[PDB]
């Protein structure tokens, strides 16, 4: 699909699990988070002793 959406977004980022529609990083960082906890990953501690 090309007619329509206004210049196409790079880096389709599309939650794989009820498959939104997000603009911003942002919205997808929290909203992910909370709905597919799964995915989400990051390093934040604290770390093994
Ligand atoms: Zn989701």
């Amino acid at each position: 699909g090309s007619s329509g959406s206004s210049g196409q977004d790079g880096g389709r980022k599309i939650c794989p699990r009820c498959n939104a529609q997000f603009r911003v990083t942002e919205a997808l960082r929290g909203h992910m988070c909370y709905c597919c906890p799964e995915m989400v990953e990051y390093q934040s501690g604290p770390s093994s002793g």
